[PDB]
């Protein structure tokens, strides 16, 4: 008997600034979903400063968005008591959604925004410097010089990239020094430095190099070796019968298992996974309780579902990432590696009401070494399509019922892929967007459940296990004709690669 109230302060202009929920110094109504659209002038952002904030737990949240149109962004998801940071917008419209539960009504929030030109983002400094990602600017002599100057490392990042590359794993060797880009030569190019250059680019070893001729007027730089392991770029423009380096680099540690497994046919009735059969499956415990799994994509980064970390991102220290998790009742094994979380980044295009863009990055506390039972998952390459009917394996600790006991050992099962058209024909309730992929049997039996959220949809391709899905939502478990819908990682590859660097 508590319906969502409609008719609150939707449109808020410039003089009308000091807004708040209904009866702010009191208890707000439960099951309320209110929206405070913050209109502004064309060319001014929104700066919201919460004067007093004391909400309920993760059950009730305040979601701040910067939509301005049908496709809404995501700025912050605040919850819990205590002061919060001032959200800095980028457009003239900000949506403040108040998601509430049915019980435990807390006090409420109150804020006063302000419209200005590029608020939050600091003013750009003099043009003779290079601005980092945090707004601070450093002199041009301090970028790409082998010494970290930016707080995040923007001066020493993206100092070399592929040029004239037919694929994302080869091309030229254009370096950047003193804020100018230029190619290299092949007079003294060996194999001992090729793998080093490939590692600097964020790739594997060097396959081969095909120097032909120079075609650009850039001041190509000579490259030599060094006994201390430093790629020296001798500043000079003088070379006879030169040639641009067409360097070919291999991929990084991809989805290659290192355990000694056997062959066992199990399609219908998938049993437990052997110790070390899925090294890129990471567990996430929030206060001594597994909620949603994660996929190891780098040495310190994890990809998890955005619906379980929704509201639990304010305090990343409460999470605990268990790498090499095999049994839920025995963590004293030498293969289990515990780590903490220090940063949780939710996808900007996430939408809990549409279950779209369900993906989230989680930074680890300390970097973890790769072992025989811990290996990173392999991100799918750009412009890669997975055909339907492809039997891809999954992994997780799903429970047979909502409030029962889950499997102690890691469970795994193979499910075939489905097209979006047939999936929508099978699920007339939900909404299947162009960033989702459905997989599962229409006859039931092999179906995911709670506890497998964020689990990877591992599809093997040329002896390599890629990442073709992240668990987003699903209907009731143990029901036929209800395939699991996962977030299509192929559409979020660049968003993850922008953070892995
Ligand atoms: C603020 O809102 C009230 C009603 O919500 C409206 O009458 C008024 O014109 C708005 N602007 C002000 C007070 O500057
Ligand atoms: C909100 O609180 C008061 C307004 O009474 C003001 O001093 C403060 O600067 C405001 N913060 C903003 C507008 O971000
Ligand atoms: C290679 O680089 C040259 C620059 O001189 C450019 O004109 C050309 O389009 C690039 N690609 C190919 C395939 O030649
Ligand atoms: C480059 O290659 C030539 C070829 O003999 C060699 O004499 C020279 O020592 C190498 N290094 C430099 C810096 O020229
Ligand atoms: C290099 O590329 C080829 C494909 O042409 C591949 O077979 C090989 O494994 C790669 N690595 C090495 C070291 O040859
Ligand atoms: C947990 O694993 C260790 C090492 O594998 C083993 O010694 C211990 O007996 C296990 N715990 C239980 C309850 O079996
Ligand atoms: C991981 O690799 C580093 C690099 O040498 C090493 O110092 C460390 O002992 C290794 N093991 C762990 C648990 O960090
Ligand atoms: C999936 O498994 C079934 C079981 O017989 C098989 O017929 C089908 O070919 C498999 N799909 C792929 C892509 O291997
Ligand atoms: C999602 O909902 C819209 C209505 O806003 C509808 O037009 C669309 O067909 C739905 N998506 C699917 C896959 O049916």
């Amino acid at each position: 008997e508590l319906p969502t109230d409609c008719g609150g302060p939707f449109e808020l202009w410039e003089p009308n600034t000091t807004f708040s929920s209904t009866n702010f110094p009191n208890s707000y109504p439960n099951l309320a979903f209110c929206v405070w659209i913050l209109n502004a002038q064309k060319g001014k952002n929104i700066q919201l400063h919460f004067q007093e904030f004391d909400l309920e737990n993760i059950n009730d949240v305040v979601e701040i968005r910067d939509g301005e149109e049908a496709d809404s962004l995501l700025l912050a998801v605040y919850t819990g008591p205590g002061p919060v940071k001032d959200v800095f917008s980028t457009t003239n419209r900000m949506t403040v959604l108040l998601i509430t539960n049915d019980v435990l009504a807390r006090g409420g929030f109150k804020a006063n925004f302000t419209t200005g030109y590029h608020l939050g983002i600091p003013e750009p400094c003099k043009a003779d410097h290079f601005q980092c990602k945090n707004g601070e600017c450093v002199p041009l002599v301090n970028l790409c010089d082998g010494h970290l100057h930016c707080e995040d490392g923007s001066d020493e990042a993206d100092c070399v990239r592929f040029f004239n590359g037919t694929t994302n794993n080869n091309g030229l060797v254009r370096f950047r020094i003193q804020s100018i880009w230029h190619t290299a030569c092949a007079e003294n190019w060996t194999t001992q430095i090729s793998n080093d250059v490939c590692q600097l680019l964020g790739l594997g070893s060097g396959n081969s190099s095909k120097p032909i001729f120079p075609t650009d007027g850039g001041p190509f730089v000579k490259l030599n070796t060094a006994p201390d392991g430093h790629l020296i770029l001798t500043p000079s423009q003088q070379c006879l019968q030169d040639s641009l380096i067409r360097l070919q680099c291999n991929h990084k540690s991809c989805g290659k298992k290192l355990a000694a497994q056997d062959i066992t046919p199990k399609i219908v009735g998938g049993s437990n996974a052997k110790e070390g059969a899925w090294p890129w499956v990471v567990g996430l415990y929030y206060g001594g309780r597994l909620l949603c799994g994660a996929s190891l994509v780098s040495s310190d980064w994890l990809v998890s579902a955005a619906h379980c970390v929704y509201g639990r991102n304010l305090e990343p220290s409460k999470w605990t990432a268990i790498l090499g998790l095999h049994m839920k009742s025995n963590l004293t094994s030498p293969q289990t590696v515990p780590r903490l979380i220090d940063e949780i980044v939710i996808n900007p295009h996430y939408n809990r009401r549409r279950k779209d863009n369900d993906i989230a990055m989680m930074h680890l506390e300390f970097k973890v070494n790769y072992t025989d039972y811990i290996q990173p998952i392999c991100l799918p390459e750009e412009n890669q399509v997975f055909p339907p009917g492809r039997n891809c394996s999954i992994a997780g600790w799903g429970t047979v019922v909502y409030q029962g006991t889950t499997a102690n050992i890691l469970q795994e099962a193979d499910v075939p892929l489905l097209s979006n058209e047939r999936c929508q024909q099978q699920m007339p309730e939900y909404n299947i967007t162009e960033n989702m992929i459905c997989a599962g049997y229409e006859e039931g039996g092999i179906d995911s459940c709670q506890g497998d959220s964020g689990g990877p949809l591992m599809c093997q391709e040329n002896n390599r296990w890629f990442l073709a899905g992240v668990t987003s939502f699903g209907y009731k478990c143990a029901l036929p004709n209800r395939p699991g819908v996962y977030a299509r990682v192929s559409r979020f590859t660049e968003w993850i690669q922008s953070f892995l660097h």
